């Protein structure tokens, strides 16, 4: 046996209520004598793992009772993070969007990874509205792998980094595009522009990916719908200039990194022919967000077209495995008016 | 009446909550309470009074105590949700700004700046600042921090400051040596801006007295460099944005949960306009050896006041009216960091 699926259910406290989840998504076991949360189970994983490996085999056989897993009920599965780092790791993209800028990007940018920190304590459940107060402030949806790390040491190897992976899971790096200018202009990096991001109902364990995980990067088309339309499919493991351990040693040259700590990939951006990636309906491997569309129209047609998230819109995110089964189950969210 | 609050290290990554004296020298246990800061932050509609009658306790001697000792103090959050820092103190910017040449736009003036901040690892009050290399330009950063109860997206000044719960000092520790090449990057700072340290205890807005305005803290913050005083500037002069204005440009596109830091940036002060002096001259010196190089760089050609090597020792402190330590002291010595 190998392999195991978690996630945190909405409830009355805080962090929520940890759960063990069937291969299928379809059942789950709460798991309360070992740890009541995800983040409790991370601080002492060494001994709280393994007991939760065997509650995933029982689930698998019939041996453990189990209630129904309703992603509507699901919660990030850390519905509150110590820490929230976010790479650029498909450099392609942010070649786009320095060069619709109609500027050159440094060559240094394909062997410094970018990182940036963001906001981790209040994230959107995966089926949560993106309540905002208004949408014309370029709301984008940013479709992401994320690993969460057991400690690391600052200073830390790649071997170390590798070692430290213990959760994959999927996120939407929710985005304020037309605030973005302006404030990395302010010089201090994203704030106001990057509200509270949301990740997949469930996180699972680099065994459950089996061969779609090569030990630092996935390897498997990423699902963004809009609207129910195909917007996305850019595979994983596709121009993806720093793996996950890469980030990681990046994250920790100057400091540890505490278990809990969840790693960006960035947003997942496919080239085609060595040019910028063509639309999914065009045969391309599509965008996993809107923002690389229209710098590619700004390209292309010398300025923008295809318009950001408004009021009323759905975006669902998703990986599936190689036999057409979601991993780690869906994103889908409403983007909606925020009321004061 | 007030009270303060601190984490005891432990075996576990919270810490132990304790109540603390005023005069910071006894501390009590609150396990029935809460185990720690945070659970208390949490719950604080209920947790608060409870705490409160503690401090009353210790106050009157009714309640049992144990000797605190700072040395074993964590920062009051060991590891926290949220720590974002600003840098009210638009004086430094623009001095910053100007030993680079560039003007200031005169928006800094009425637009805050922020940063997402390290929230996960933050060191003890007493512990080393270890860093593998002391060429980074190792500097230390004396600020004062909220801590906030659940903010709304969207807040108000009015709700942002009845969020307000507990004061404390920080020592933003800032490699300046990567701050330029990461920036450039366009990211904001993360390799830059190593684990900070928070002061031994905090305390509530009511024990602050009339030193607390309700948004500002009206004293010297004082910093030592190797036991000699670097910086008494006043914590309440050429403040440009209050921690209510922190708070409200924080909130604006997103809540803030029960336990986020919000740090006020560097406290710096200006002369009569232009730089302040060395307090070794009759100015109010400076909270950070960078400002000093600025200044140095600017009237001069370049700095000429090193940064922090291995063996310097950095002390951060505030005292009352009465000359009484409010928070205790940040006091860290610079050290290399091995593997
Ligand atoms: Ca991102
Ligand atoms: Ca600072």
């Amino acid at each position: 046996f190998q392999g195991m699926k978690l996630a945190t259910l909405k409830d009355s406290t805080r962090d929520g209520k940890l759960v063990v989840v069937s291969k299928d998504l379809t059942r789950c076991s709460e798991v309360g004598h070992i740890a009541r949360t995800l983040q409790a189970a991370l601080d002492d994983w060494a001994h709280a793992g393994p007991r939760l490996e065997r509650v995933a085999e029982g689930i698998e056989t019939g041996a453990q009772p189990t209630m129904r897993f309703h992603e509507h009920d699901a919660a990030s599965p850390l519905p509150r993070a110590f820490q929230w780092a976010d790479g650029s790791a498909y450099v392609n993209h942010v070649e786009l969007v320095r060069k619709a800028r109609n500027a050159e990007m440094p060559a240094s940018f394909w062997t410094d990874p970018l990182i940036y920190q963001g906001g981790s304590d209040s994230f959107l459940g995966p089926r949560d509205p993106i309540l905002m107060a208004d949408d014309a402030w370029g709301i984008d949806m940013e479709g992401e792998a994320a690993v969460i790390v057991d400690d690391v040491p600052m200073g830390a190897t790649l071997d170390e980094a590798k070692a430290a992976i213990r959760l994959v899971m999927l996120v939407n790096d929710v985005s304020l595009r037309g605030l973005i200018p302006g404030e990395l202009a302010k010089g201090f990096g994203f704030y106001q522009s990057k509200p509270s991001s949301a990740f997949s109902p469930v996180a699972v364990t680099p065994e459950e990916l089996g061969e779609a995980w090569d030990g630092g990067k996935l390897h498997l088309p990423l699902h963004v719908d809009l609207n129910g339309e195909p917007f996305g499919r850019a595979n994983a493991g596709i121009d993806m200039t720093f793996d996950f351990p890469q980030l990681i040693v990046h994250a920790a040259r100057t400091r540890p990194l505490s278990a809990g700590t969840i790693i960006g990939s960035g947003t997942v951006s496919n080239k085609l022919e060595g040019g910028p990636g063509r639309p999914v309906s065009e045969g391309g491997a599509g965008y996993s967000c809107i923002a690389e569309l229209r710098m590619i129209e700004t390209i292309e047609g010398g300025a923008p077209k295809t318009q950001f998230l408004k009021f009323g819109d759905v975006v669902r995110i998703e990986m599936k495995d190689r036999t057409g089964h979601s991993i780690f189950g869906a994103i889908e969210q409403k983007v909606g008016k925020y009321e004061r």
